């Protein structure tokens, strides 16, 4: 796109695409949500329902602060927690014909923001990395 | 603009941060408590020597049949944590702080001998580049 089109925009053509991003289920529990953390690499993923909608996210972080004890790291406790007990609830979201400043906007104060259709159905996620690296090319030239 | 890094950085006094010899329990207490996933490791000069996050960690401990959480006090910080990562001056243009944080969260600012002075995060980037936009 050339720099007067940016702007005019969609979140959805920027976003990574459902299904490249990680993700876990409410049902699940803390241990494979940390499993899927660690091996994809990433340090928060989105948290779906069994039809595809967006509930949360959950993070290293949560995960760490349900099972540092007072005497020992309780990982017992991974097995017998659910994503849906610690998972962040109070998160942005997108429309996959949001304009994009409206997703400029939202990536101030989130690493993230997660992108669903009309009908709430999981659509991507929006990253600062993609914003950074597209304004990459219009400031310079 | 003429901006530079050092007018818009989160300076050092205000970074969370954790020292070589610590190990890594110690390490990701403090970012879990803290909420951040990845900060500075510094030695007792103040000096900057790699940075240490919820993924290394994990990663370091995540074994074949088991999560070795045993393992994280008997792991210093130094074995784990990145330190081929990039650095600015405070005098550098925001515009190449920019570039360096398209594939870095935050990007560490360190003086000739290294010692630590801030860091440079994605959210100042963006704040300043909406102001510009808007
Ligand atoms: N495999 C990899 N290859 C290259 N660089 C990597 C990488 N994993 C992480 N990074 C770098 O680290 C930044 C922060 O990652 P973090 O996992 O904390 O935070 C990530 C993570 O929470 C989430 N995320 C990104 N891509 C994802 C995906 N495909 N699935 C699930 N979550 C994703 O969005 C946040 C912001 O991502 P963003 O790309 O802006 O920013 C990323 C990226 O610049
Ligand atoms: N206490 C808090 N208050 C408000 N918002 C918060 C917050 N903790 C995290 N966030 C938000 O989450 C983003 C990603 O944080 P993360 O810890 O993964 O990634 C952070 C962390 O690795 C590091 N960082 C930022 N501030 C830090 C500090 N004071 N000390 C140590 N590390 C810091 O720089 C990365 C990028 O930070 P940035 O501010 O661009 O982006 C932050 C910010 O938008």
């Amino acid at each position: 796109l050339q720099s007067d089109q940016l702007l005019e925009a969609t979140v959805g053509q920027f976003m990574i695409e459902a299904d490249k991003v990680a993700h876990v289920q409410v049902g699940n529990n803390l241990e494979h949500a940390l499993l899927v953390l660690t091996k994809t690499g990433y340090t928060a993923i989105p948290v779906l329902d069994p039809s595809y909608r967006l509930h949360g996210l959950i993070g290293t972080n949560m995960i760490m602060n349900s099972i540092f004890g007072l005497e020992r790291i309780e990982f017992e406790k991974l097995d017998q927690i659910t994503v849906e007990e610690v998972m962040l609830t109070d998160i942005p979201r997108l429309h996959i014909n949001d304009p994009i400043m409206k997703g400029f906007g939202m990536v101030i104060n989130n690493g993230f923001v997660c992108v669903e259709n009309d009908e709430q159905v999981f659509e991507g996620i929006f990253t600062r990395r993609v914003v950074l690296k597209e304004l990459n090319k219009h400031i310079r030239s």
